[PDB]
């Protein structure tokens, strides 16, 4: 597949508020959150990946093996736990987060020199796009 490794700076963040509200994030935390511009710092070696979502407020760190279900601790976001699997779908990464909220997960892929992220929960869609600083 491809190598997602890089420091990717946020360019686009669409519908983040609705996504966070669907996760029952409280108004105060939602308020500070949509002023953040979280970046993605990714390091990958084959199926082993660390995805760090970095913001000035709080970070969220994912560390996993593609194909292997793990207990995902979403402290800092909605403080839930999911039974999560990230899978290859050709050159895209497809993540299913099993738990309280239905249809929760995301897709990550590269189009040209842009990193694209679609986050989903309960039919709510948030679009994020990032680029490395050339
Ligand atoms: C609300 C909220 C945040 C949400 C982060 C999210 C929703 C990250 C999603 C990452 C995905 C979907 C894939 C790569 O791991 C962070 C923790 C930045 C700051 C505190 C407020
Ligand atoms: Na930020």
């Amino acid at each position: 597949p491809v190598d997602f490794t890089g420091y990717w700076k946020m360019l686009v963040n669409e519908n983040f508020e609705e996504y966070l509200r669907a996760l029952d994030v409280n108004v105060a935390l939602r308020k500070i959150a949509n002023l953040l511009k979280p970046d993605k710092e990714i390091v990958q070696d084959g199926d082993h990946m660390i995805i760090r979502t970095l913001s000035t407020f709080r970070n969220y760190i994912m560390d996993f093996q593609v194909g292997k279900e793990f207990e995902e601790d979403l402290t800092g976001i909605d403080d839930r736990k999911c039974m999560t699997t990230v899978s290859w779908d050709g050159d895209k990464l497809q993540c299913v987060q099993k738990g309280e909220k239905e249809g929760r997960g995301w897709t990550l892929w590269i189009e040209g020199d842009e990193l694209h992220l679609e986050m989903r929960v309960e039919g709510v869609v948030c679009k994020q796009v990032f680029k490395k600083v050339q």
